[PDB]
């Protein structure tokens, strides 16, 4: 016999509804199988995928990851795809859900403009990535183009306080990280897998600071993860606490009390935790470089009572979560609009260096530019940092040691090179410093680091 | 006690009857432990990895993956190597099913035309990889000297209707992917982990088309999957099943009902696949840039009723198989020896292009040529195309976008740079699309192109 | 109610005792919880990554990986962490033991000549990799400092033989593997994940040859294996044998009897091996360019009885080891140093590339030089040698093939270029040949090697 075996669909035909990242649908709370009608359209849009960083992302439903899809196993599902008038490629779909060749990419072939369905039933409960399935496939995953689709056991899920949807992808553009402007897919890049985004939800800050995610102490949360890839594996974390469980699929096996967990590319599971103390827990592709050089780090923020015999400790700063522990880093797509108009002032750049100067640069010139005297020198009324700002440029991009003097105070240490942070972000970082702290004003321009930069 | 404790060997010695990829020996059904004399030969010897793209493999037995072995736990192996007088390089093995230093590699050094033994006790039950452990390694793996060895348990594996043997493996060569001729290995790529591509059973298309896979709607399929390297980690998936069980290794864990799993480098599982309604499954690497640009794609192709119940859509086609949809491609082989050769015909070019065509552009332009009025310009008849053969060389290879006449009709739209054709491949294509649907005929020739590509 | 609810600590405040790798401390053996103080001090220092290959690790306890911290479950942990004066950065830690936000992070911040303090609980038994998390946390992490918190289950771990510490990271100089010098962190490779290094423990060699662990037949052993990365997820995988049980973290599954398993970045597990045959046994990442291009090989040394049922082979040799059969290569050290006195012998060269010949050059030309008549030529009182030096160095660098005679005899074959290797290691390799097996003495300078390369 098959699986999913619950007779023929009865009651009246159902709607779904569907929900947009990174909001689940309710649970369908039902016990007969059901005639489930999916409606579900294609997009093509520019969306920031950083601030000041457009990307044309292909969507389902809009955003990334796609619209969630929640159904029943057992259920008969009647799916339609439109393609919106306004896109430029042809689109279908490949649910992992479905049995049947393709997973029903050839019947949902679906040109700008039109709309294509197909019918399949849902024979085994689980968690599921579905994704386009349009030559050339890496492309259109690359794009965007993936979302999770929940066949809930008959019984239903256990009750659980939130569920949270999660999609982590790496993405592939022409300029490097944080290179401002609209960033052509890179196809050398994505053939290669290696990635300049890694991210949770389509966007840097997509689940941090103002967009974190939440629950209380003594709340239990369920996250429906996905890994729409296209290329890579995460080594799923959550820094500061431990799942409770972790099921892939619709896999019999789950794991319980573990820390990090590998997701495959195409792979999904379902994870639970449970709040014990407040703060925020950070969700990351522990291969380090992506959760904290790419952009894949994702906050769940817990409100309630600390409790000193568990965690004597303090919430997260920007020592560990660099410019993500603000609310936002809105100041950076203005000076970026502003710099594309014409009309950037001294003030955009130092809001938007304000920004930026967070961990970055903090984390040893301390937040308010003091340092520490003897360790760390001051950038706050500095005269080492007024006396030459070409030096200043030159410092951030190649790093300084030796023996220097600063506000009468000898240090002896080593400040990295920074060679990473784009012209613009120079350019912001010290004309914020330079309008901080009792130092002379004036600003620096992103062709100033440019020229710095090429010598 | 050491496991396997199922006293001395007993009956006659039995010779081990060996099987290619992408067949499996006969169940042992046995139940007495034997002596068993297992005789594999090293053959270093060309063979196409790609259409019209040779590579000089190391091989196990003549195949990539290896001759597959078949004991039962308890078993004494008395293992026989010969290196092939042809043989170049020394060469020696490692099982993981061996219990001792090397997994049999000191013990089974073999120069060229010599051979050497060694025996061993089968003390573990499960699924193995074999390679070749001669210095230097990783050079001896990537060249293909990798298979599995099946140590069933005592009782004997659950009966199937069918078993198969699949093998991934990723390979480096100097060229890039589908440029033709003999390619050398590339060190370089190799040790960067970067491949040229990622295959089952050592060639592209080895398990599409008419190489498929088959069963019948009802039967159960195990398929015993290595991943035999060198350097990725397959996130090995049934597009359009699921797995009813997937088994590491002699692991006693079993998953039951997932899609994805993680293969490690070295890894093998054995997976079991029960045939719900018919088409074609494809077997990827789920790191999608593998499957879809590098070859990681190999079918089960399923016989029998459909079920509109389950699936009420249609088989896979091009759009999403790309040019593996087709039975083979065999064209682009006999093209290619045309042009070593220089007798390369108008319609060798044709019947190659033909081949090529599929997915790559029908995709948008359709496999007729009529494109979607409006939408995707017509290549059948078109006036567009005739005009200046030289701008559709540029097209193909560097794109197209904004507002163009096709036909008497506007089109404004994108068409992506497909770089990564080969001169040969936008040569062929191009002539095929001249020489059907009424176009003006001629040819297009990879020097052409190679020169379009210069500017 | 929480996890580890085993009541307040009792007994007196314990110290604990902190073990270098690859040593684990004593099992706690207590039945109550108790207040646990641990002290780590941040060490900033130049160690040999490689023979005379210097790089500046930032380590907790002075080594790579960190000090092994031992507690039990429910234990209340008071945390001081210490940062060297000598330090140049700021440092910090998140154990992933810890409940709370960043596993300690923001309150373990401490400046060069500082200390800070956390208490926290210990609610979740198992295996937990800790490392630093101050921005940049890619390069701290790169830079060395991770390593493992061991928290006991309340009725301990069943007892072993041995237990032992093990730590994978993947590592980023700026120079190529092997060049020798004091090599740069490389900020560019980290990002792309392409290490120049994947390292058991801190160092090549660290535990081959004399530093390999140690147990007998018939033993169990225990391993404490962490991934530190920062990037990699390891296949992880020993050589000749099985693992009894695998463990993750403090998850409740437990997989037996498996070969090959993936360790996350920043993952952790616990596997248990029963010495059944004598022999060294290889843990691996068998992504295998790794463990046999980039150092990622250590050693499980049994020693007791053969048992021929069992295997009749021979231990491990170079052919599968390479130049880390030996006990140690201290002479390439020895030769590195003298080169940068301006010291350099004759014999300082031979000895250094006597150990570099050993697998690189003997598995085709033995040990002793000789070859195989007619398949290898020989290095030993050599025609072909002898006449032409300059010839030598090119065919190390680039290969030779086609017919040559040597010592009279004709061969017919192909010898892969071998240019990953440095001037130095050629130079070196080629006086060892030179003043070796009647060969006419003299010498190849690193200069002389440069020059033939950039030919
Ligand atoms: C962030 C991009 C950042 C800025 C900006 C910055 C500036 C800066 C200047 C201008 C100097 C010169 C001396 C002065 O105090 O005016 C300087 C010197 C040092 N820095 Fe710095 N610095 C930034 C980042 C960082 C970071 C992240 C660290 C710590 C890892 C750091 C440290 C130092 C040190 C030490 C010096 C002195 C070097 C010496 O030769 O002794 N900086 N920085
Ligand atoms: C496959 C390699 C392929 C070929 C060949 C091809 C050709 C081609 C030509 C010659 C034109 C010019 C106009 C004409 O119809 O003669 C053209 C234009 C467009 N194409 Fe194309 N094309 C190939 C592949 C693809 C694919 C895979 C797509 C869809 C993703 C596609 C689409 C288009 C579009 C759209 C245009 C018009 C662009 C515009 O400026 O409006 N092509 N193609
Ligand atoms: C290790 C770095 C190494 C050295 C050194 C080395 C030297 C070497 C020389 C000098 C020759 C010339 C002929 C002679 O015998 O004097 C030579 C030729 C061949 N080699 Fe070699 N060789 C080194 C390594 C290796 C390895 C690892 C192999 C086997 C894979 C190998 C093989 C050969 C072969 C074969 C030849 C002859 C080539 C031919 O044209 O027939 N060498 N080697
Ligand atoms: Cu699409
Ligand atoms: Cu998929
Ligand atoms: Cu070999
Ligand atoms: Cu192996
Ligand atoms: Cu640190
Ligand atoms: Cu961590």
């Amino acid at each position: 016999k098959l699986p999913g075996d619950f007779g023929p669909p009865r009651g009246e035909p159902i709607h779904a509804v569907l929900t947009s990242p990174p909001l689940v649908p309710p649970p369908v709370n039902r016990t007969y199988p059901a005639k489930v009608i999916v409606e579900l359209e294609v997009v093509e849009k520019e969306m920031q995928i950083s601030e000041g960083v457009s990307y044309t992302f292909w969507t389902f439903g809009g955003t990334v990851p796609g619209s969630f899809i929640r159904v029943r196993q057992g259920d008969t599902v009647e799916f339609h795809l439109k393609n919106h008038p306004s896109s430029k490629m042809p689109h279908n779909i490949d649910l992992h859900g479905v049995t049947g060749p393709g997973g029903g990419a050839a019947s949902s072939f679906t040109a700008p403009g039109h709309e294509s369905q197909f019918t399949f039933k849902a024979l085994n409960e689980g968690i599921y990535v579905y994704h386009c399935a349009t030559a050339p496939v890496g492309m259109h995953i690359a794009n965007g183009m993936y979302g999770l689709i929940l066949v809930e056991p008959p019984e239903g899920l256990p009750k659980v306080d939130h569920e949270y949807y999660v999609m982590q992808g790496d993405f592939y553009t022409a300029g490097k990280y944080r290179e401002k402007g609209l960033q052509p897919f890179d196809m050398e890049k994505a053939i290669d897998e290696r990635p300049s985004y890694v991210l949770f939800n389509g966007a840097e800050g997509a689940l941090t600071g103002d967009k974190a995610l939440h629950a209380k102490v003594g709340e239990t949360v369920r996250i429906f993860v996905g890994n729409g890839g296209p290329n890579l594996v995460s080594s799923f974390h959550v820094i500061g606490a431990i799942f409770d469980q972790v099921r892939y699929e619709g896999g019999t096996n789950v794991q319980k009390n573990v820390n990090t967990t590998l997701i495959p590319a195409g792979g999904a599971a379902v994870v639970k935790f449970t709040a014990r103390v407040p703060g925020s827990y950070v969700l990351v592709d522990h291969s380090i470089f992506r959760a904290f050089n790419k952009g894949a780090m994702a906050i769940l923020k817990i409100d309630g009572a600390e409790n000193k015999l568990v965690y004597s400790g303090k919430e997260l700063d920007s020592v560990y979560l660099g410019d993500r522990a603000a609310p936002n880093m809105s100041a950076v797509t203005k000076a970026t609009q502003a710099s594309v108009s014409g009309t950037l002032t001294v003030q955009d750049q130092v809001q938007a260096g304000r920004a930026l100067f967070a961990g970055t640069c903090s984390v040893c010139h301390q937040g308010n530019g003091a340092g520490l005297p003897g360790v760390f020198p001051p950038l706050a009324k500095s005269d080492f940092l007024a006396a030459d700002p070409k030096r200043a440029m030159n410092i951030v991009l190649h790093g300084l040691n030796g023996k220097i003097k600063v506000n009468g105070q000898e240090y002896d240490s080593v400040m990295p090179p920074m060679t990473q942070l784009n012209d613009d972000e120079v350019a912001n970082i010290l004309t914020y410093v330079l309008n901080s702290w009792d130092n002379p004003g004036g600003r620096v321009s992103a062709e100033d680091v440019k020229k710095v930069r090429a010598q």
